[PDB]
């Protein structure tokens, strides 16, 4: 969604990697 395309920023944190 639009809306979810926000979580996808998160990839770049090092939390998500």
């Amino acid at each position: 969604r639009s809306k979810d395309l926000r979580h996808a920023f998160r990839s770049m944190f090092p939390s998500s990697e």
